[PDB]
């Protein structure tokens, strides 16, 4: 049923009235006419409103029907105890990222990592370009190093994308010690596949 | 009167378009409805904002008379000093549960307590199911202890609770230490009936 | 002009159906209602918005123009730096109280101090009763000692105050130390119409 | 398009009736009219929603086409690695203010400084008046020192300006430390048009 189309044709409205005012390029207006069509495909709610007004149990519920597909198509979780995925879900924030975007740059301080859910990213450390897709994640190392972006991450498609921040990444993992390790192999493979290491 | 009545079916008409959205479970759209009726059975008001408005004396003059049972049926609350209530109860967030739900996993980092206003819990710490109802409370193990769910709590019935972080559960107590001990006591006799204490 | 009475009335609305849904006995909706009377007089405005839309300069103007009685029946501010004094308002939160109410307790942490801008309020360190009226402050000794209330006060008749918290109170008195003092002068004297003092 | 154009009407109205409320001066409600007329040209956005609806990706093509004068006019800026520049203007806030302002107070705890992107402000150091218009900024050496306002900022012109606080600065400067040097250059160079220096 339609309503809260109206919310984002009166947002996008909003949006259009803004774009206008800053006389922005036409292509950055395409852009941002695009990346609303792909995060929102036509309507808008307080689903952060909406899922305070909800319990723990039910929102829960909620983020693991809606990344079926990420928990299955990704080891890491998929093998993992589910009480452990359930409470990084519910941490995540979804992003999405349109082709030529910069995910991730290169010698910059990292203080997140990302969950591609669905799309195709490009890895540059430069040495070769090391592609990830859907089931795969990135940006994991300087969330265990405290350091800095060792390589570019660059989107070829429209991804779509949760991100998780060091704080969530340590408080979850602090809980479920176990799993860090996980994250730990992954991250020495690809400095491995660089030239580098942590101590 | 009607008219906060609207903004529950105005709210309500959205969560049902939300759900449509992500083409939710029946058996979760459902669940998801009797949450609602039980949390706001019908109405809804920006409690926030008009607590907001109002000043300390009047806000827990109004908590005080919604908690009137909470507090007489409950020792720990009714025998103390009806100050230390109020500052207590003027932190507590209420929350309702649904049967089947856990409150609390065992092995969790419990960051938070409970009082159970209304219903029905059980504890299952496993050895053998302990229950408790309407003036009794749980959780507070990991709140003196900085540790691990003891045990898990799973809801019987349509649960409606208080909730107290450690933060305001350590604040109200370093205010009125005698009252420390109360807590103490319980928790002691808990541990005991487990096979456990702390240092 | 009629317009900003209308979220008035139309919150006050809200406020009868929330007293109405909850019950609550006559005195309190009584007393509710002649507060907001106090607080608002009729009209509500997103001051908070409304004062984030401007810059210092004006919000300064504004405060000070607002405050010109509180000021000049006041030494302490009056015969002070109009800098000190501008900074020091623009952190005050105005807060009304009826009579009867407590507005601080002996024994209580104190986090806060008062600037009575209208009205008497009574203080019992207990022995004898001290009164306060516009153009006098009270609860700075927390603010100073970091322990308890040295006394109870509590307002005689419907009270226009203005609260400021350590954090400010702090803030205010590190960028201009000479105003201490003052400050601490005045606490002594009370402490010593008591029989205590601190280091 | 006009829609946008009514939140604006819509608020000023609102903030018209706050200033008859509070029985304002004239030239302040003047003032606070002409203001208005300059920090929002006639219309208001959510462009803090705006924006959050937006990724980073596209906020900074925004943020960077708007600053496209203020990027070129200032060396410090212009002769910078784009995404050093990128990541501060990010980070700055847009202010407006009238002639006769006090943006700095001499003597005055310093947490924030200004790009001034239009206009003209007065530096009072007393010693000489220097002056300093578009492609300048100031206020950045109790960024540097922590310590005291060396001297008295006031606008000549309706200034539009840009802050940045002394946390984005040092966040800023931390990932791009090449760039801290610049700015205790220029700080250096106006210490000694004074006569002081920090250690
Ligand atoms: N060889 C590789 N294969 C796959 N992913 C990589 C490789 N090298 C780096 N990455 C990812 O790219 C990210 C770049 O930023 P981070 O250092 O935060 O974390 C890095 C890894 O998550
Ligand atoms: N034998 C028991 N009887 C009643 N309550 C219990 C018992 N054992 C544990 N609990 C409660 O169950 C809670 C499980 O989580 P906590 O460790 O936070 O705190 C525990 C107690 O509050
Ligand atoms: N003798 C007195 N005369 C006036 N005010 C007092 C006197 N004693 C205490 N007070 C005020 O009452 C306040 C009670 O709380 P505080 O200790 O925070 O600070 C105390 C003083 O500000
Ligand atoms: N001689 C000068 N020429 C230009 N700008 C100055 C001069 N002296 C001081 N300033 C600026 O004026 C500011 C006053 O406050 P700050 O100390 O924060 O930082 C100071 C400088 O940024």
């Amino acid at each position: 049923s339609d309503s809260s189309r109206r919310q984002y044709q009166e947002k996008y409205k909003q949006v259009e009235q803004y774009m206008s005012f800053h006389k922005l390029p036409p292509d950055t207006r395409q852009r941002i006419h695009d990346y609303y069509e792909h995060r929102y495909q036509g309507k808008m709610f307080d689903e952060e409103s909406i899922l305070g007004e909800l319990s723990e149990p039910l929102r829960e519920e909620i983020i693991n029907f809606n990344c079926r597909k990420l928990v299955a198509s990704m080891p890491l979780f998929a093998n993992a105890d589910p009480n452990f995925v359930t409470s990084m879900l519910t941490k995540l924030r979804f992003e999405v990222f349109q082709p030529g975007d910069y995910i991730i740059r290169e010698g910059t301080i990292g203080k997140k990592m990302y969950f591609i859910q669905h799309g195709v990213v490009s890895v540059l450390t430069g040495n070769k370009e090391t592609k990830l897709a859907d089931g795969s994640y990135f940006g994991e190392i300087c969330l265990l190093t405290r350091g800095r972006r060792t390589a570019r991450v660059r989107a070829d498609t429209y991804c779509r994308l949760y991100s998780l921040s060091v704080d969530n990444f340590n408080e979850v993992l602090e809980e479920y010690p176990m799993m860090r390790r996980a994250f730990e192999t992954v991250a020495l493979d690809r400095l491995d596949r660089i030239g580098k290491k942590n101590s």
